[PDB]
């Protein structure tokens, strides 16, 4: 999968997801920094917070590049806080809108890019889907996003082959982890983008090192290591 | 099919389509004035014009009541001009989003509720779908909406079994025809609704007689016989 | 939901599901004996066992009446043992193919018609979907289909408001429960049909009484009471 | 697009399309005889003839690799005559099942791999979709398949940039044209495969040169030139 998030002055979903020359739309069939999966055609999702702070989501099980309704409507959806993703499904995992990121607990939107053995994760009655990413999202929400770095280190110890890239937002904050896959940050005058990979060739993009947490609030970007072992 | 249109102060798609107690959402499974079909579950569409006058559309081939994305997002989509529809498909007709109203030529959004023998219509390379309503839409667009009344009157004579209820909008006007099916109008302080059936029990609703043209602009509703 | 099952001489999926004058196809938009839901348009599924005993499934989240591929292909799919269902989704439940019956553990195909509070069911890592029917199916599979009667009687106590109509098959056996919704049986010379409602006006149809378990093997139809 | 056909002893859809190491399933995300970056994820279809000669079809607008129902059911569908395809949609064409090959006139199944300006094709009321391939199929059916070679040469002269690879079958015959793409043929002891590209590394595969008609009946392959400019 590939994901992108925005925190700042309002931008349209189209501006963030569809319009950039190497953005999520292009990454659905031609990603540039993806080591796992040739493309991200197994659905997509876009979540945003409206002016009242309500989390809203549009998700699909079809390839993003083929969605004529989203192409038409996305320019009309503007938000200060967005999380969107294109999916590459793990083999055996249902391809269905409820399995597409972003997941939500009503306060947070969350996307997972990676791979995790479901067998090491706690059972839950609160997942939105049975697929591995949704079970992981359930765990993360249960533990609280303030504990994101510790939760991810814990899971990473339980499954040494797990890839645990998280991107989450609550309308006034972004949180993200690097754990086996890519993430970059772009600081604009009007806000901050976090993304699996840069959506263009802007020299302002900065790559986040592996096994780190990124915490964005009121224009401050703070990058911290995670615990290994 | 059942359709609804709005022209006036900005209104959310949810407010027009999902929230009323007997609106389009309810009509997808429990319509109140539908003589053809018991339901409208073969897709839906919602078209609107944004603040810059661009026609935008969301269309689906699934039942409107089942769409969690539309239920989540529709409240955040507001427009001065909306055309939406729930579809009941005729046998043999493709059930796919391109076959769901509203159709568009970029300037006008258009919904057809009814039935027409495709054989009486010209061949076209400009239709959005193979389904009869899309072939009819193509014809209506090629003649121009200012000639809507004449086009429908003509097709009505070519196919005396056709039902040709049209609802159309361009951001600043609504046009509709009654030809074998229902249309009602609601004049609000902030705009006008046209609908296959009233979405509530507001005493302001009034029915348009069959075989008429309806023209809405600058808050005026002009109803004239097709002839 | 409405479901149907067949155990007997090979029969096409179309012959069981699409062709009868009041069968599952018609029940997707005009069910005759359904107290909960107006229709069953929120997807469908058909499962069958091939000549090697492999369970195979086709499921959708769209209305059965609109599926041109199934209408075209179903006549070419023949089996001695079939379980199929059309779905009416409970409010708030995902409408997605993994949430449509039949569910499977590889040996059994299973359909649930009803409603059950997920809060009374144990957590599982083995469910195919998050919807209540899938969580219930996981429990049923875990306990084993030979304990179906015990499982349903237990859940019916835990949730007094639950409706627990099960229809399941393993290639050589049908199992079903009535627990708050309808079921009928037709014994033909070449096999047995179990169905939420009769698919035609055959005088052979007989209604199964509520709070019973049906066991077809095969050769023999058992209709035995459940614990209430 | 990529397509494949079978004419011979009964063979399952799975055995033809899903099971080979480089067959249609693999070609949906990793074709071997188109440039890298290319894929065929914009739907798929499988048509076959049953014992009574009835043409039957399963079509989708989703990527073939993602379809759990087809993977489950296809091994149980066996036929003496199969035409299947995975679609890559060209600019502004609808992505919808009616637009996926194979098309049918009740007697023939037909797949088109290529590109043609709808502007040079006759208008029709008999097309299954609005897409260029459906309009072309309507023309081909109207002229009759015994005229396939002449029809393709005609269209090819009207549109010098057209790519017009056809693969068709009627239950007892295959017909194909090469026109801008190549076809390959495999003669097994029990039947004949025609394919956009070989589905394995069997040394029996041979390539059909461009601008030819292929006619298969009773495991007898006849290759003829098409008329040139």
């Amino acid at each position: 999968c590939r994901h992108v998030a925005w925190l700042g002055a309002p931008r349209s979903l189209a501006d963030l997801v569809l319009d950039p020359p190497q953005g999520l739309l292009v990454q659905s069939y031609a990603p540039r920094r993806q080591k796992h999966g040739l493309m991200n055609a197994d659905g997509w999702g876009a979540g945003f917070f409206d002016d009242d702070g309500v989390a809203r989501r549009w998700r699909s099980d079809k390839p993003l590049w083929g969605d004529a309704s989203f192409a038409s409507v996305a320019p009309a959806l503007r938000s200060r806080c967005v999380v969107a993703a294109v999916r590459s499904a793990t083999i055996g995992m249902s391809i269905e809108p409820s399995a597409s990121a972003p997941f939500s607990d009503g306060q947070w939107l969350l996307s997972h890019n990676g791979l995790v053995a479901r067998g090491v994760l706690p059972l839950t009655g609160a997942a939105e889907s049975t697929v591995d990413s949704a079970i992981l999202a359930a765990l993360i929400f249960s533990r609280g996003l303030d504990a994101l770095g510790a939760t991810i280190a814990e899971v990473g110890e339980l499954d040494p082959n797990a890839r645990l890239n998280i991107l989450a937002a609550n309308g006034s904050r972004l949180l993200a982890t690097t754990w086996g896959d890519t993430l970059s940050v772009l600081r604009r005058p009007d806000g901050v983008v976090l993304a699996s990979e840069p959506y263009d060739d802007d020299p302002g993009w900065s790559d986040i090192p592996d096994r780190h947490l990124v915490d964005v609030r009121d224009a401050h970007v703070v990058v911290t290591p995670l615990s290994s072992h």
